């Protein structure tokens, strides 16, 4: 007849972009008198459709980001869920999860050029950019990678070693231990390269 309490088709799904990407999770829902939707992140309310936020609010029920945000201003990545009311009751929404990726582009440390003395131990350096997920670091020496050499290594393995999040330490350096040195740190959003940095033996 008439009245029909808030039901809902489409509940958001959880979702994973890139920071500054957009952004958009669902809320498809039905209910006579038709009714209204209302966005909640972590417990809070969304405000969307204001001069003050850059959340959009579709005629669906849909809740729109242009422009992603995950900075010290403003911060979209959370936990999401919609609840649609009429006079003849209310719905909610399983929850979603916005996420945001990042990978700043500003190493902590970089390594520079190094000549080191036979036998002895040499330290590069590298710090990768912060970034979520967790950026992961590689070294790589003249063109090709360094676990790709360790491969056909034979010999102490605990020899050339990563540390401390990222320095490369070479301990008993060899005519062979020398060469250019970069390290590369990789996520969801892209890589960082490192500038090169020539390690001379002798």
């Amino acid at each position: 007849g008439q009245y029909q309490s808030p039901r809902i088709i489409e509940h958001p799904t959880d979702l994973v972009v890139k920071k500054n990407e957009p952004a958009t999770l669902n809320c498809k829902v039905e209910g006579k008198p038709e009714p209204t939707i209302e966005w909640f992140k972590d417990g809070e309310p969304v405000s969307t459709n204001e001069k003050k936020s850059h959340r959009v609010q579709f005629k669906d029920g849909a809740l729109f980001f242009y422009r992603t945000m995950q900075g010290k201003k403003e911060q979209d990545g959370g936990e999401y869920w919609c609840v649609a009311k009429n006079r003849v009751g209310q719905a909610v929404s399983r929850h979603a999860s916005l996420q945001i990726a990042v990978l700043r582009d500003d190493f902590r440390v970089e390594p520079k050029d190094t000549r080191v003395a036979k036998g002895e131990t040499a330290l590069l350096e590298c710090g990768p950019p912060k970034g979520i997920p967790e950026p992961t670091l590689i070294w790589i020496k003249d063109g090709v990678p360094l676990d790709d050499l360790k491969a056909m290594s034979f010999g102490a393995s605990s020899r050339v070693r990563i540390v401390d999040g990222g320095n490369l330490l070479i301990s008993n350096v060899e005519p062979i231990d020398e060469g250019n040195y970069k390290c590369i740190a990789q996520n969801l959003v892209g890589t960082r390269e490192s500038s090169y940095a020539k390690l001379i033996v002798q």
